[PDB]
């Protein structure tokens, strides 16, 4: 069988973590403060290495996912394989149990270093803070912190338990050369070394690692010892490498920054630049006040919506955007396929009061929608001829027109605008061409209170007729081939079966081109004018 | 180098220079303690030095060994501003060198610390993850999306992170040809066994491979909707879609999408996803510009299409593909009609055959010698059109004029 | 808070934080103290110690204030891991709690490096100018240019510096009417002394300010060229500039190079910089945009132009702007006759009255009548052109149809 | 200045503003052990001090080098914050002076390491380099793609360093006047052997 990710197996990955937990920091006590093993602790020794013996032959019955397809390998071969060349080699050797070898081969010091091999497993706990840091419910800079703790807690645990096994290794008889033999801090002994207790025996050991770990340094603990001199050397320079290292950490966190450092920090600048030419004294709360509102005035600003699948992009616009589209006037009558289209491709811009979204005599490229605040028109002293009002669209009649922008608009009050590329407004429109029309025409129908169309109502005029005289030849189209499904559609949306294309035919005369009685009688109960003249003087009958 | 290491190659750099200049100082020390005679040796460093029983009462013919580690461990424990203070300074000279020595460990220190920060501030693949999600989550908390929408979109940034989807970050600095050859080493075996794709020329094939693009999908995300115009063609390569009660299954190696890239038919299906899926997604823009550089390879694909329900299909892609060749003369007729210069370049380069005639005939020399535009009839002289093409009425392009 | 400064604001806030922490182990260590029994003092880290001749026998009843100062004493010097020694932890009490305090150092030691050199990492205005310098150099000595050239670039790039000509790079943000105010406050007075804007009107005056640039040129460099177009148009307003045998010394509070702007004509003198000069400058494209958007300003201006050597160039500049005028309308009728509707409407928003005619006489409507431009007709309807308008033939536009 | 190198400079600032700073301690600590008479010389840090055989215990008329130098060699120790504790604050108004010596350190001693991190941090023009390729061979590595592909990417991310001079060219600040005459002397004897500006004019062919 197999088990990639089963919450079984995810319970079995945290239980041994405490094992991975216990023996990363019984291991140092062990080796330096113990002589073997007395009989209470033997079963927590035997019960420790057989857990890890049964995590050592259920890993080849456990999935991994590749690293090139993303493909769940799930091949028996392949599992093994990978773990034997990665792990097995050492993880083999931490098990076996170098504490009855040790006491069955005599008494051999040498044979018990290889007691620290053990200390191997705590990278199990550096992945548990890799696995808990992907997290999102925890916060990123506990978890930091935390990591840079443990990482210096065992390290030093680790040094006091061979500071005192060093001390041991010298006999009895001359325990006055050791770094411990030889203490006296106030008026206690230490003369003895031996059976005085292992609580106070090891704490001064862990205070003369702690102090020599941050670099202090008292000088009432120190080596004696020429074995003690070269660890201590070893043991201070790991500890530069590392003490570096973890400055470092702190440094980036804070060298990233803050919203309000970088607020104070534009701020700054600008400020040095006024007080040097020393000009306006109510001039600077005009400025100052307005950095207020800028900074508060960014949420989609740089927003990261862009490593999203068009898929969930599509939906999350449809329940944001949707419902300040239908409420434009320009989109009166219009379609449920059309209106989607357009919202799919809508941006989201922030503009502070006080700034100009586009200027007079520009070329206009995107279509603005006004969701929130109001808009200012100029144009020429500044006149205003106009105010933009929320769920309005302006930019429309100088996209359709071919016509440079006549009135600058500015920003009054903070405005939450949707804009859109013309280059993709057009295709839009060609593709939907029936829609297409019902735009120009609800756009012409305003020439009541706007005087720009009035002067415009030509132009927008011969677009409508231009486009209406494209719907005569699609419609007639239909009628040549017999298609009578797609001749349906082409008269609902507004065709007129009465239409002329530019050579006087139609779609009664395409009727009766081929025969078709089905599509012939249709026109007739529509009142199409049977007695239709084109410039060639061909009846419909007559053409039958 | 290349072969070796960068973050190794700078670390141990470090540790030399450290390693020398303890060991330089170490040496240095000892020579001051040899200067003075051996008879007001206790006025040195190392002379009055004891630190158990040991008494270095003689600091000379003790052993060149425990005589040289006591000079190390004072040296080291200088260099980390450590300071036990069993060993120190005790002549003027030595306070000197001690002063100098410390003094040059200062500049020293603080570069063993630069060199570490700057390696750090390189943030780690999971650094920028947190720091990407925090910008997203705060966006769609304010506009206050609902639970549900909440978790489709945490859940897929999280696969985005672990399958390292885009990993495209830094690859515009490939020069296209190196790049090309990339796409068809992972992309090419699954465009290959694409039944739609049965047939078509080696050449054109690895055109399109180059402009794919890959993502995955987790369990249950909609791709795309029922009666939804779709604009990108999406090719099966790993898990199991569900197309909509269930009707067919897309296996892998398959395509869909590919109903509405071309007929303009919307798409009559909703497909969901079962389990984890690779995909690999094709834009619109890129799509048609090839098929319009390569009319032959078209052809091929099309032919192909109706053998790749099916029945039914097969039969009423027929009827739409004989009315998109109809449909380029009606827009090239009008465009010569109203004589618009720039709109008829669009359609005869990249278009059709400007000798074809719509449905009751018009040949586009037929409006324009009609409607009298001299200038458009030095165009269609270039392209050797027939001048005695005759509609169904009996006249030709010169009674027209 | 802006009235108080930055740096000053956290440099204050970490000096605090390392006070209060070691005020507080202060106290708490001497409390460790007298936890054990005065029978057992000497037990203790201040019942044992003896610094010189004091020798601290009884630890209490000394005084409040020698008693609190030793505690202090010790708390400060482990805190910057000094670590003397002479003070020390001697009780295992005392030993749990010495390890508890060091190691919170460390995560608050390194927090107040990172606060210091995050303010650092913001560069000095001196840093950045070593930084732009060298990259100049780099690439203008690659190229190899003459030791003569050299010396005007460098010198000019440290007079940029000193006197922070640009000081515009954060300057977007200023929401333009709040820029507007800024820049009549400072360039204002130096516009409204020209003689060439005399009798200008107020409006108009600041709709150029807002658009001017600030630079200044060491003596001895030239900036414009001996019959060279100037596309430019400087303000004089510091300094003594010479013109070329000298010939005119242009005073401040002048302005030169309009003659190029408007006229057309080639710039006939060089200008020579004799003593550090201020320059304010403006672009040509504006420069045109705002002119065809205010003609009764330009008419002022160009009236005054005449009366700001200079009895003949008042002469010249009348021939100029009599043929400018009849310029407009041979290409306004040379679109109409061609039939380029998009070109004419550039030259009407922004040109001239389409009803005139050019020298011989040639409505556009004459033109576009007789070519057969229906299209275009309807254009001149709009516009209310005369259509009876006879040209020097006795014909009228509907005559030519 | 441009002749005088930049990292030498701030180099030589900071040590000494370092070695002005420890002076000047050094000249204090001495005087408040003078502060006390002869008689009671015993409380102060030097009067107190044996280093080796050395007395110490007159503490005057020494020597005006010797008993400056013991001094200084107490201010350096402590403001490295090496600290061996030989010599140390005895009394109480010398720990009132270690203390807010000591805490002057800190700030002072924060300031160094920040300009050092400051130019290392700021870049190299090498770890770009290296950082760029790093990123790329990761994603190499992770798909397995190729063998002899490797050396076509790598080799020509090796001239795409070295052919990088005017890429983001800083000759923006300079004025209109300055940037014509620079043009005119090196792209100009490019332009006139063109084919399609045969016959040209001279004011055309400038503009």
């Amino acid at each position: 069988i197999v088990h990639p990710d089963n919450r079984w197996y995810k319970a079995w990955t945290m239980f041994i973590l405490i094992w991975a937990l216990y023996s990363s920091f019984f291991t140092p006590l062990e080796f330096g403060f113990f002589r073997g093993l007395p009989e209470n602790l033997f079963i927590l020794d035997i019960a420790g290495q057989i857990a890890f013996l049964v995590d050592i032959v259920l890993t080849f019955f456990v999935a991994y996912r590749d690293s090139r397809t993303y493909r769940m390998i799930y091949k028996r071969s392949s599992i093994a394989l990978r773990y034997l060349k990665s792990t097995f080699i050492i993880d083999l050797l931490a098990c076996m149990p170098w504490d009855i070898i040790y006491k069955a081969a005599g008494e051999k010091e040498e044979v018990r270093y290889l007691l620290l091999i053990r200390l191997y497993r705590v990278h199990r706990v550096i992945l548990f803070f890799h696995k808990m840091e992907k997290d999102i419910r925890i916060n990123y800079l506990f978890t930091r912190i935390v990591k840079l703790i443990f990482v210096e807690l065992y390290c030093t645990h680790t040094a006091a338990c061979i500071f005192y096994y060093l001390a041991t290794t010298l006999p009895a008889s001359q325990e006055g050369y050791t770094w411990i033999g030889s203490l006296k801090l106030g008026d206690y002994s230490y003369s003895k070394f031996r059976e005085i207790d292992p609580w106070t025996r090891y704490t001064t050991s862990m205070y003369f690692a702690v102090v020599t770990m941050a670099t202090v340094g008292y000088g009432d603990i120190h080596a004696v010892n020429m074995r003690e001199m070269i660890f201590a050397m070893v043991y201070i320079s790991f500890n530069m490498i590392l003490g570096a290292y973890l400055i470092g950490n702190m440094t980036a966190l804070i060298v990233k920054g803050s919203k309000t450092e970088r607020f104070r920090d534009k701020m700054a600048d600008i400020m040095r630049y006024m007080n040097r030419n020393k000009l306006g004294r109510n001039i600077r709360g005009q400025i100052t006040g307005h950095l207020r509102l800028q900074y508060e005035s960014s949420y989609t600003e740089a927003a990261v919506l862009q490593d999203i699948p068009v898929s969930i992009r599509a939906k999350i616009a449809q329940t944001l955007y949707l419902p300040y589209i239908e409420k434009v006037p320009l989109f009166r009558g219009c379609s449920s396929e059309f209106i989607n289209q357009i919202v799919i491709r809508l941006h989201e811009e922030f503009f502070l009061p006080g700034e100009v979204i586009m200027e007079q005599g520009s070329v206009v490229d995107q279509l603005y929608f006004v969701c929130h605040g109001v808009l200012e028109e100029i144009g020429i002293s500044e006149e205003i001829v106009a105010v933009l009002q929320p769920d309005h669209s302006f930019g429309e009649i100088s996209i359709l027109c071919n016509i440079p922008q006549p009135y600058t608009v500015r920003v009054a009050e903070l405005c939450r605008i949707l804009r859109l590329d013309k280059q993709s407004f057009m295709n839009i429109l060609e593709i939907f061409f029936h829609d297409g029309r019902r735009i120009l025409n609800n756009l012409l129908e305003g020439k009541e209170s706007n005087v720009r169309i009035k002067q415009l109502e030509s132009d927008i005029t011969f677009h409508i007729s231009k486009q209406e005289a494209e719907l005569a030849l699609k419609l007639n189209s239909a009628a040549f081939y017999g298609d009578l499904y797609q001749l349906k559609s082409l008269i609902r949306a507004g065709g007129d079966p009465n239409k002329t294309d530019y050579d006087g035919r139609s779609p009664l005369h395409l009727a009766a081109s081929r025969g078709y009685e089905d599509i012939t009688l249709y026109l007739i109960q529509e009142s199409v004018d049977v007695n239709i003249k084109d410039k060639l003087g061909s009846t419909p009958l007559l053409e039958a």
